[PDB]
């Protein structure tokens, strides 16, 4: 029945990350752009493991151009800011939730859809924080990418139950909202998009 | 212009045998066809990957990348209305061929994998043309119109190779590239792949 953001995720985004968010915009935009392509770049690898799995390589291909549009959208504002075009490397959360998945079929492939329902429920949840706390032109920007996060995170719920039972994904959520949390909830010692508690 | 017409750019035509081949496994090459337009959508994504800075590079290859899987739902949507099968179709030697010719020290690794690009497309470009006049109205629509967007990336890829690199290393890198290609298109193959040398 696809729970409501707040109700799928384990906790709220803290007080202290957005305190930390709001010192340093320029380094948010560069990860949230690079964000927007790993999504693209991780739905590709999703249709090259799962080419014959036409439900699956049909939303994949539809979501990835979702994202690419957002990652061009993202190097538009960067530039009206003249915010630089600077190597920030990836946040350990990404990896850290792919790290849960199981070796065999045909759980390994709902693992990894419920991993990126977490992803896209936290982005949204987290873009929503943030709003407020921004001026009106990323502030409207960030409120217009909430809606599609929203879309995604029960675009890779619903898949996942195309491909395994109510009690497997049921199970799966748990684990991994409880690792979802304790990545948000943690100290971290970069300020990502994804990132934890900094030191 | 230091942009030339297709048949100008490729240093042979598509054997006849190839095309024999090809009209009696319309459905492999389908797939294959489908494998390309996906796989051109992720060699963009670690050219944007690979030079994460060149802001110029980063904003074409997200256009096209994006392009390139609108092609692959067409092929998609293709395959299910002419209850085509997917399943297992291994990529053929071509692009790998290619990727081997790219020089391992920058600037020019960068040069040479785009001048292999132009290769692609333009390849691509003139295949469709070759296959059309064979194909039954609905096929050959769906080509005719991708045919004119390869023609675009052919032009887009080379244009982009001259934003990067000098005059005269690039006309050496095509002359190179073209060599190879042809004799790519030209040799014996074991398998009928969109891009496969004379089937055996
Ligand atoms: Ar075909
Ligand atoms: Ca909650
Ligand atoms: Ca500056
Ligand atoms: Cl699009
Ligand atoms: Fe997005
Ligand atoms: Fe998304
Ligand atoms: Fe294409
Ligand atoms: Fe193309």
């Amino acid at each position: 029945l696809i729970p409501e953001i707040d109700a799928f995720l384990g906790c709220p985004t803290p007080d202290a990350w957005i305190e930390a968010a709001l010192a340093d915009q320029e380094t948010l935009l560069i990860d949230h752009k690079n964000c927007e392509f790993k999504a693209a770049s991780t739905a590709l690898s999703l249709i090259a493991k799962y080419n014959t799995h036409l439900d699956l390589i049909n939303m994949m291909s539809r979501l990835a151009r979702e994202e690419l549009v957002h990652h061009e959208q993202v190097l538009r504002l960067m530039k009206r800011r003249g915010v630089p075009l600077r190597p920030v490397s990836a946040g350990r959360y990404a990896s850290g939730l792919r790290r849960l998945v199981r070796a065999h079929e045909p759980v390994k492939l709902v693992d990894t859809l419920v991993v990126g329902a977490f992803i896209e429920a936290r982005s949204c949840e987290r873009f929503a924080a943030l709003v407020p706390h921004l001026d009106e032109e990323l502030g409207r920007f960030y409120h217009g990418l909430l809606k599609s996060e929203a879309r995604h995170y029960q675009g890779y719920l619903k898949l996942a139950h195309n491909y395994g039972d109510e009690a497997d994904i049921a199970r799966r959520v748990e684990l991994v909202r409880a690792a979802e949390m304790e990545l948000i909830q943690s100290p971290d010692q970069e300020l990502r998009f994804h990132s934890g508690i900094p030191q």
